[PDB]
């Protein structure tokens, strides 16, 4: 057995790809062997394909994933669109298993919310993180209501005793702002912050990249993922 | 007393005045005496002002706030920024008790979403809820990310045992895309739609901001809330 995460986030658009990238680059960087996983896969319509960002910004050549609908919704809603149903929730469990072994850091990636079904039947990223005892990554804005969001999913995740491994503002602004620098350290008192990604971060090529991301984690929290 | 509800949002800027006011104007249409309450307002210094809004829409005179500050932030920083506390529980239950009284539909609107600070400490909406026997009805939009984020606030209220009132999509738009038309299917099979306002109702005046209220929720619903 190795260290599986599940990388989830408050809402739309929060930039979880962009930290799955950040802590793979981060973590490969240790010499940490990581895989990242994105069972289902929406928006291939737009043009969406998580995995490959993740390839392209982290260098990250264990990219597994199981189903890619064109419809930029919430997984279900794409499938009912599409006609077909969501993978099972034994293939979901499965694949993470098989990914994960001694030393490797694995990365999770839902498809929206941490509560939006992921599997049939109505089983959600949340079950998948009990089912495979992974903690759980919050990707987090900074950006006014990030608060209540926050604590909700937090919330949901102590419900079900899935332990938080701390959050991560994807886009931290430039200059911040009253609301985004007060929401930092509020943010801060409920959970630790491993993390700010500056925004814009989600262009620079990989190398650049890669300066970016070990600079945004802490070092030994990284190493001591395993 | 009355029946208590408060109407809470699964997010910033979904529509709970709106909500409010609209509810407010279909109760009053239907004989009931309401009372709207804002217990926490932020943003005063832009203008912002939820009672007020909601007298110019819906007419309602029994308006009832308590803590105003400048800023445009959560109540607990806009508080600091402004050198100032936030309100005391029973201060804040003191308000809605007040109001309570038979025959009364009292609307208590948040400030933000469900788990927002509102008094000192960590005292939330739904922990007012609880204490004044309130159901929360909960305001949410059609685009994406709705359904975990109603689904997050469901599981909230659920935890204090708060009863859902049902849901109110606070900006429908005409006509409506298809991630809109799932998400609303959807979000029927969460909770009871209690209604969905078209977009634009604030802009509505007097008249049409009436009749729009009378058909947008279900009046054997609205009759039933106040018993
Ligand atoms: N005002 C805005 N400024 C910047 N980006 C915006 C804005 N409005 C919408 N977006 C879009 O939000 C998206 C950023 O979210 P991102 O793709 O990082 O989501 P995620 O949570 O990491 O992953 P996924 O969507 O794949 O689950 C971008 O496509 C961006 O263009
Ligand atoms: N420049 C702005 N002025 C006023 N409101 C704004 C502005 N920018 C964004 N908003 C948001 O749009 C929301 C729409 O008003 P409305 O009151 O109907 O929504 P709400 O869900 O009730 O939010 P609130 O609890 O803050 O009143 C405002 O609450 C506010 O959060
Ligand atoms: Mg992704
Ligand atoms: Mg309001």
């Amino acid at each position: 057995g190795g260290t599986i995460l599940v990388v989830t986030g408050t809402g739309t658009g929060v930039g979880k790809t962009v930290v799955c990238a950040a802590l793979a680059s981060a973590a490969r960087q240790a010499g940490i062997d990581v895989a990242v996983c994105k069972p289902v896969q929406t928006g291939t319509a737009r043009g969406d394909d998580d995995l490959a960002e993740v390839g392209r910004l982290a260098g990250v050549t264990q990219l597994a994933g199981l189903a890619r609908y064109p419809q930029p919704m919430a997984p279900a809603a794409a499938a009912e669109h599409a006609g077909m149903a969501l993978p099972a929730r034994d293939q979901i469990v499965r694949l993470i298993a098989d990914l994960d072994r001694p030393g490797r850091l694995t990365l999770v990636e839902g498809a929206g919310g941490l509560l939006v079904e992921l599997a049939e039947p109505g089983v959600t990223l949340r079950d998948v993180a009990v089912d495979v005892a992974a903690a759980a990554l919050v990707v987090v804005t900074a950006d006014l209501g990030t608060l209540n969001h926050t604590k909700l999913t937090l919330e949901a995740l102590a419900a079900q005793q899935v332990s938080c491994a701390g959050l991560v503002i994807g886009s931290w602004p430039d200059p911040p702002g009253l609301v985004a620098a007060s929401n930092r350290s509020a943010l801060a008192r409920i959970a630790m912050v491993r993390a700010a990604l500056p925004a814009g971060a989600a262009s620079l090529d990989a190398g650049d990249f890669a300066a970016m991301s070990a600079a945004a984690f802490d070092r030994n929290w990284v190493a001591g993922l395993v």
